[PDB]
Order: structure tokens, then C-alpha cells, then sequence
């Protein structure tokens, strides 16, 4: 049964686009789903899209046979600074499938437990920087946990210390990132690109570009004159190849994969973790029985690996936050071929869809009516879940690479958190979710009394 598909207000030659306009893009996206239902048209001048919202619809676009990833816009701009990296290449495109087989044993169950050690080690500089606040500091939540994450995928990924915690202004990293995803952000409402209206955005594009490439060049002369190495993600980035064709990643994609890793390993797991805390101080009694897990299990100094996996109703915690407000908002599919989407929508060949995550995570159908409510019972049995019904780290063979690196880091550190604070809601933050491709709360900021439970010696 063909059914007509709804569309938003169209502002004549710019269609959907001025609707878009806003610092918050995927929030009002959420609220024409609203209105619009499970599947609505938009298009705006260059090409069209469907956003998806339902998890009858996205069950279907989740089937790899019938559709594949697509780059959004957003990811085609993005790749001006990620390139042809695991994140911002096409499906079928050369070097995806060589740098997918080279680079996923670094996430393998082993090199999780290789990365542990390090994982502690900056989880630990974490606790010690707000067991030495004084009376009155605040502390400012997003923007350590950036500081944790970042430096997290920087030391496990490739040994080397940013220092996040040792700099009271971002990294220069970090602000020459976060200008070039913010610009790729932006650019997509640029009515007129190539306009010279831009040419001051385009200038300092190539500046933030410069000032990641230069840490780039600092991360692989560093790995030159060493000799321990050893054996991390930049190891297999170096020396692996491609079982499938006996090859190596080029000195240029190489550069790629670095860039995509210090940007996707850190942007969405210092979301999480803040959307995580957000939710705690909202949510007391959630918080407490969160921290009495945090105080059983981990019984030791630093946590082990074993513990980690074992913070049971933490990792819930973690799932519910995603569910709510996916860090990772949103990703792209196209139709291979010809076909029909829930036997109502025609798609020609190559159509491109949306899922719109935390819709899909509200859907009542799946959920109940309490969508909105904080309640990370609802993950206490996986297997009650449908299929294609969570999907905060995409789908198939595109899904999250780090989704396990993400989650054990996340665990770990806000099983450390519990552990070791309480924590005062000191302003009473009314939720303002900021967008950089990404979610994260913004302003957001907590008190911590330190339960004075000692620390103890990080391993290796
Ligand atoms: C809460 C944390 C995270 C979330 C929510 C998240 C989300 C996602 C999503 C939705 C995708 C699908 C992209 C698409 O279909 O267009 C993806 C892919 C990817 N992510 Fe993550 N991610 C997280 C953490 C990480 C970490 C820690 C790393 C690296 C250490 C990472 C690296 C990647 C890479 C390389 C891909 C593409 C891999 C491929 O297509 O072969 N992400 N992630
Ligand atoms: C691919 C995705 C979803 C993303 O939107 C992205 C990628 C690079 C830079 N900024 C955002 C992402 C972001 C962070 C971690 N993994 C994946
Ligand atoms: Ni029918
Ligand atoms: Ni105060
Ligand atoms: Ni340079
Ligand atoms: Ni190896």
C-alpha cells in the first residue's frame, strides 16, 4: 500500500532549509517528527533525505542487503578534515574495508585489557583533580570529561600524553577541531558556499587544519625515535596490512585514520559521560543505587578489568543516557537498489535516509509512554530489546569500531566517580544540549565532596 510521504513547510527555492536554522538543528528535527510522524520528506537546495523515526521503518533500513551507508552532508564536509578514514568512507570505497581489517584487532577483547592500565591511569588524574579543588570551585563537567577522553584514546591509541590536565585552556587540538566541526556544521545552511562572505571561514579552516596536522606530525615522529614500541592502534596503523590484499595503509591515509581517531574516540564518550553525571544529580535515587554498585564492586584501590565488567547497573546507566540523548545523533543510509520501505514507501536507487536516533529511542510502541522519564531498569534484560530498536553506535559492518572502547572507558570512570564523591546539582542546571555533529550539555556544572576514600600506584 503506497502511502504519500509528509513534508515539512518549503520556503520556496531553499524548500526545508531555512527550517533548520537554529543552534540546535536535531532538536528541532525532533519536534517535525512530532507532528509529521514516522517518516517525513526534507530537501533542501542540492538534495533530498528522509528522516526516519519509527523502529518498524529503521529495522528495514538496518538491513545491509537492501541498504548501505551513506555520507551525509554533513560527513561529506567532515571529510575534508577525516578524508577517506574508516568514518568518513564510503562502503565500497578502497581504503575502508583495508583499514577496517587492519585496525579492528586494536579492538579486539585483548586490546581492550591492553588498554585498561592506561584507561585507569587517566581516570585516576580525573579523581585527583577534584580531590584538590578547594571550598568554593565548581566543577565544570563537559569540559573535563573532554579532558579524560581525549587523552584516554591519545595515550591507549597512540602513547602519547596530551596533558589535558596540566592546561587550564583547552588543547590547541581541541579548539582548531572544534572550529573545523562547528564550520562543517555550519556550512550545511550556506545558501551559497563558495560565496566570499566565507572566504574569512575558509582561512580559518585551513588554519585549524594546519594546527591538527602538526600534532599529527608530533604523534608519528614521536613513535620514530622510540624503541619500546610497542603494540597499540598506531603499531597496526603502521605496520599491519590488509589480509585481503597484502597491503598497508598509504602515508596519506595513515594521517587520515590518526585525525579520525583522536576526533571519534573522545567527541561522543565525553558526551555520554556528561549526559551520564546530568542525568544522576536529576535523578538522586538512581544515583544512589548507582553508587552503592560503584562502592561494592570496586573494592580495590584501582579498579581492574574484571570490576570494570562488573558495574553492572552502571553500564544501564550509561545505555539509558544513550537512549535519551544519543551522543552520536544521527547517521546515514542509501538504497542499494529499488525497493520499498515498510511496504508503503517507494525508494529509488540510491535515496538517501536519515535515522534520527533519539526518536527511535522514544518510539512508545517500543517503550511505553514514560520516554521521557530516566529509567535505566528498562536495559536490566538485553534480549527484551527488539533488534534495531537501541542504536546508539550505528548498525552492521559501519557500526561503531570503538563502541566497546567507548563503553569500558565510561564504566570505569563513572564507577571511580561514584566511588569517590557525592555530588550537588550547585545550580540547579536546566538542560541545554549544545551541537557540534554531536550532543553534549553545555554549562553544565556540579559540586563533588570527596568521600575520602584513598587512591593507590596506577599499574603499567
Ligand atoms: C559514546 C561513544 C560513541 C558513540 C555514541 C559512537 C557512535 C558512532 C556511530 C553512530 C557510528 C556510525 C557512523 C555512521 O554510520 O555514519 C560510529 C562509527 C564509528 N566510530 Fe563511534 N561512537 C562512540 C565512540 C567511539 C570511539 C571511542 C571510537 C574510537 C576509539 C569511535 C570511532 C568510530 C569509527 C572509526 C567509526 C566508523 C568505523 C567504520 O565505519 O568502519 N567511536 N560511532
Ligand atoms: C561518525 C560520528 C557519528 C560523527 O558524527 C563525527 C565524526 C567525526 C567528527 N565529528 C563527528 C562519530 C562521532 C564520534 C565518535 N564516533 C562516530
Ligand atoms: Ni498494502
Ligand atoms: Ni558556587
Ligand atoms: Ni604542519
Ligand atoms: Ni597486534
Amino acid at each position: 500500500t503506497i502511502k504519500e510521504m509528509p513534508q515539512p513547510k518549503t520556503f520556496g527555492e531553499l524548500k526545508n532549509l531555512p527550517l533548520l536554522n537554529t543552534d540546535k538543528p536535531v532538536q528541532a528535527l525532533m519536534k517535525i517528527a512530532d507532528e509529521l510522524g514516522e517518516i517525513f520528506k526534507f530537501e533542501a537546495p542540492g538534495l533530498v533525505t528522509r528522516y526516519l523515526s519509527s523502529q518498524r521503518l529503521i529495522k528495514e533500513a538496518c538491513d545491509e542487503s537492501r541498504f548501505d551507508k551513506n555520507l551525509s552532508q554533513a560527513l561529506k564536509f567532515v571529510r575534508d578534515i577525516a578524508g577517506d578514514g574508516l568514518v568518513t568512507s564510503w562502503t565500497h570505497e578502497k581504503n575502508w574495508k583495508k583499514a577496517h581489517n587492519i585496525l579492528l584487532p586494536s579492538f579486539s577483547q585483548q586490546a581492550m585489557k591492553g588498554y585498561h592500565a592506561m584507561m585507569v591511569d587517566i581516570a585516576v588524574q580525573l579523581v585527583q583533580k577534584w580531590e584538590r579543588l578547594n571550598a568554593d570551585e565548581h566543577i565544570e563537567v563537559p569540559e573535563d570529561m573532554t579532558r579524560l577522553t581525549l587523552d584516554t584514546i591519545g595515550l591507549c591509541g597512540f602513547n602519547y600524553r596530551f596533558n589535558s590536565f596540566y592546561r587550564d585552556q583547552p588543547h590547541p587540538f581541541i579548539t582548531s577541531m572544534v572550529r573545523a566541526l562547528d564550520e562543517a556544521m555550519n556550512k550545511q545552511q550556506r545558501a551559497n558556499p563558495d560565496d566570499p562572505a566565507y572566504d574569512e571561514n575558509k582561512r580559518q579552516f585551513q588554519e585549524d587544519i594546519k594546527v591538527m596536522n602538526d600534532l599529527v606530525d608530533k604523534i608519528i615522529a614521536d613513535r620514530k625515535a622510540s624503541g619500546e614500541q610497542s603494540d597499540d592502534l598506531l603499531t597496526h596503523m603502521l605496520n599491519g596490512k590488509d589480509p585481503e590484499t597484502g597491503e598497508p595503509l598509504d602515508d596519506e591515509n595513515i594521517r587520515y585514520q590518526i585525525i579520525t581517531f583522536l576526533i571519534a574516540g573522545h567527541v561522543t564518550t565525553s558526551g555520554l559521560l556528561s549526559f551520564a553525571l546530568y542525568f544522576l544529580v536529576k535523578n538522586p535515587h538512581v544515583l544512589q543505587k548507582a553508587a552503592e554498585e560503584a562502592a561494592r564492586v570496586l573494592v580495590d584501590p584501582v579498579p581492574s578489568y574484571k570490576q570494570v565488567k562488573q558495574l553492572k547497573y552502571v553500564g544501564m546507566v550509561l545505555n539509558e543516557a544513550l537512549r535519551l540523548w544519543p551522543t552520536a545523533p544521527a547517521f546515514s543510509l542509501y538504497a542499494k537498489e529499488d525497493t520499498v520501505l515498510g511496504g508503503e514507501y517507494p525508494l529509488e536507487k540510491g535515496d538517501e535516509l536519515m535515522v534520527l536516533i533519539p526518536q527511535l529511542h522514544r518510539d512508545k510502541t517500543i517503550w511505553g509512554d514514560d520516554v521521557e522519564e530516566f529509567r535505566p531498569e528498562r536495559f536490566e534484560n538485553p534480549s527484551a530489546i527488539p533488534q534495531h530498536a537501541f542504536k546508539p553506535f550505528g548498525n552492521g559492518q559501519r557500526a561503531c569500531i570503538g563502541q566497546q572502547f567507548a563503553l569500558h572507558e565510561a564504566t570505569l570512570v563513572l564507577g571511580m566517580m561514584l566511588k569517590h564523591f557525592d555530588f550537588e546539582d550547585h545550580t540547579n542546571y536546566e538542560l541545554d544540549i549544545k551541537e557540534t555533529l554531536t550532543l553534549k550539555p553545555e554549562g553544565f556544572v556540579v559540586k563533588a565532596k570527596s568521600k575520602k576514600i584513598p587512591l593507590g600506584g596506577i599499574p603499567s
